[PDB]
């Protein structure tokens, strides 16, 4: 029951997100949230001397800093995504880049405890946040993704708008002709939370195109992208339906994709239900 | 930013059932669990100086207590149900009653806020731990779930399994015929996150029978009979499929029931879907 | 174990000073604490929309807020303080104001819990803090001090520079000639512990002139006003050998002077050994 | 802004004796309370496995543990000492030794934050409670007191009562003949807050015999010898005023002995203000 701490430009942006996460924890374990959660991001981005643009999920436009605290990186955010999140890619133009450009990004879930999962480029890290502390306390280096789950997510009720290759894909998973038993169904319908289980639990999770939304819902610059490097970091895939989401080429910041990610031997039976159709 | 608090046999033993939550709170902030969290219940309810049985989850033959400790009481629980929870009703002979004979039940979900949903039989309330307190704040009174809601709650990978009621209820609630739009989906896969969900959002959840298991999963006197008489006294209905959960006899502790529950209007839906069939 | 919780321009400022005394306190459960504390309070002060004129200990000068944020009242305050505190009084012309023109004042003690001891002249309420709330409890209505007390509190060690009043009295209060029993003494030398523990345990608390500070050590306007108004309001004297410490007329806003309070007959003994030197 | 855990008979004996004061301090952050806090070690300390004879400040007569769970060591606390603590020492007949048999001692002070002073023979080591880990993480390896100090500390309330020696010292204290400054005095009136105080910043604290207490106040096996081990293995002294309070030689249990300890040299003064009287 005795315990020693140790340690653990780049480096002091990241710090200033997650302080801005503890932030954002604290006002949660407590609509008025977005604009607040959304407030601390920048302000504490924008007064770690090392950003030039950014961009959130709550602003319509791109946020340029004051040249006196401007820095080198460009931080695309969703401040506020039940367990909910904040999301984060670091990387107007200097926005628009492909996800493969990534240099850092992460995701907080809060729930019981606040995790953070963070990668620079070398794994998946986990973390959970000691607010007695204020730091972030490592609990797992290099996180990997099993190669094949048994869990598949999405909200089955939109299946009326489902394209082709969804609906085969959900047929398979639910009367496995093999003779294996079904996938297990989980949605909980707060996309960190679910891409959370994902990476630890194992399996496939969806948002793709339907007639609602042909182009998805989920956004490029600030939920797959970010979702999407951490999950290709941990041995997973991250794809479009079409081609890796770090590979699309983005037209507008609040661009939106399709988004299908997890143990790669199931994205690849999804794509497998793509390409024959 | 100044506040004052104010306070809020069967009473003492429902003290005791929250500090016994306030506990099992607290080492869940950080299967060793299963074991831990029971004896906790037990030694709190049973040094409450008024139980006589209880009925686990964890325990295969009920815990009669000793005579000097001994009360008018009896406990159902299951003590640890990703947000998991606590589940308790309060009424060997003396254990085996139908759920209409409860005197209090509720549950405790553990997420970022511990809640507890509580009902006496003259309603549901909401109270929020708090941990520094180490006491529970009422957050809402009498608590009414929607009559109707707009979300369906069940383990879809189990479509192979299902009856035929079920597999037309699902269908109906993906390809309404009348021309509203789909119910979405949610299904986090742990029942007190789901049924709370439910009451609080509204709509419906279902663990019904299958081929798997026909008579269900979820055990009547700790599982499925607490959660049926929060959400009855919330304005909603909880079934089997052919009779309300607090209506079935249980023939032995570890019973187990199908359940289905949510605002009545769903609920009605779905039980229209059975008599047809 | 059941709680319900209910609410209790000078009321937002108080708020906001309320909300610095929040962050002061966590940064503490962890020098670089007076900038961090002072910068909170001044900035959580200025937007607060209701200030014109600032004091800080931390500050030469006094600080002028913008006129877009520019409000009514005035706040002298010390930002820090083993238990060590905050202490503010709400009333640069308009900053020298004596103590008997205070509208509002109290301090922060950082012990196990935050305690705030609050009055806007018409008692004093004492509170502590709920970190998991964010809000402030009150814990006693209207507290007073004993008539006379049995605990006297100074640095002993500054015997040799005593005045003859100060020596006369500590005399008095170990060797009482009447046969009553010698006073205790306590010094934890942190003046918001001091104070506080002289508020509810009763008693006296003496930083007087010394050969080394005539003038004393203690600030008027922000450490000595606002105790002094605290204690006053609590039943109790302040006073500095010769005048109440609210009728004197501050030269400087970093004045000092010399400051004894507590029980009223405890303050009033000392007083007459000043009288007859 | 990221951090890693590491982990850091008798050894399960200490765990036990910590978690009780991870107990107590979390109670105390709420005379009820010495009921409740000695229970908790006693049980605690009892279902070690590790322990055969307890002496508590709260228990008239020594506590023999059942053989099932009888062990090794013995162990005399003081559950309960404005920042108060714990103390115990790790060593009936059994119960009666000398201190210098001690092998394991500390304290609790509980504070803005609960530290532990704790000393296996090798160094005193301070720990600081993590509360959401529910562990003590080490701040300070082999705490060294200072040679000599500035601070002493005592009632000197109780002047009237003082044997010539303590009189004579605290007259050098307030009047060094030598030409330098007068010591400070601090006295909290806790004896872990002023041990505490005196092992960290240096100096002297004195409870001595007098005329109303001439054995003194403090208890020999669970407040003198306790801190005098932590004392001692910091580099300082620990006397009764005619030897070493860890060679006294207990006649009860409950027995009480004079204590001055701090910085060696200025207990090393006080004794030759004790010989030469
Ligand atoms: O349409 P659904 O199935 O309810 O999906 C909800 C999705 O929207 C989110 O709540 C976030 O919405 P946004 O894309 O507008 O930020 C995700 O957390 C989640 O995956
Ligand atoms: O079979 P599924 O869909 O995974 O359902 C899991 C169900 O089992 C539980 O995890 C509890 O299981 P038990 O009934 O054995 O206690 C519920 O929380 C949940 O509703
Ligand atoms: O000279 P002493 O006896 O050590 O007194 C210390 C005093 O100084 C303080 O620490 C604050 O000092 P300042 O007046 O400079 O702010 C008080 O808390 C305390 O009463
Ligand atoms: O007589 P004083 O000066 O008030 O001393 C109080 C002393 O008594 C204590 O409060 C504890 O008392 P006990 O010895 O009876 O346990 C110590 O913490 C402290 O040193």
């Amino acid at each position: 029951d005795m315990l020693t701490l140790t340690r653990y430009e780049l480096t002091q942006l990241l710090n200033s997100m997650l302080t801005a996460i503890k932030a954002i924890s604290s006002a949660v374990r407590k609509k008025k949230l977005d604009v607040l959660s959304n407030s601390l991001v920048i302000n504490m981005l924008q007064s770690s001397y090392s950003t030039c643009v950014l961009v959130s999920e709550e602003n319509k436009d791109a946020i340029i800093t004051a040249k006196e605290k401007r820095g080198k990186y460009v931080v695309c955010f969703d401040p506020l995504d039940a367990s909910i999140g904040t999301i984060f890619a670091i990387y107007e133009k200097d926005a628009l880049q492909c996800g493969r450009n990534i240099v850092a990004a992460g995701y907080a879930l809060y729930g019981s405890a606040t995790l953070v999962a963070l990668s620079t480029g070398q794994g998946v890290d986990l973390f959970m946040l000691d607010p007695a502390l204020g730091e972030f306390v490592l609990v797992e280096k290099d996180v990997k993704i099993k190669k094949k789950g048994k869990i598949y997510s999405l909200n089955e009720g939109y299946a009326k708008y489902f394209d082709a290759a969804t609906t085969e894909y959900v047929q398979k998973k639910k009367f496995p002709e093999d003779g294996s038993a079904p996938y297990g169904a989980r949605y909980v319908g707060s996309m960190v939370a679910d891409v959370h289980r994902t990476l630890v639990y194992g399996g496939i999770f969806l948002y793709p195109a339907n007639q609602k939304s042909p182009k998805g819902k989920l956004r490029l610059l600030y939920e797959c992208n970010p979702v999407a490097y951490i999950i290709e970091q941990a041995g997973g895939l991250a794809t479009t339906g079409t081609q890796p989401v770090l590979d699309v080429k983005p037209e507008a910041i609040h661009q939106r994709v399709p988004l299908i990610l997890g143990s790669p031997e199931d994205v690849q039976e999804y794509l497998t239900c793509v390409q024959k159709n």
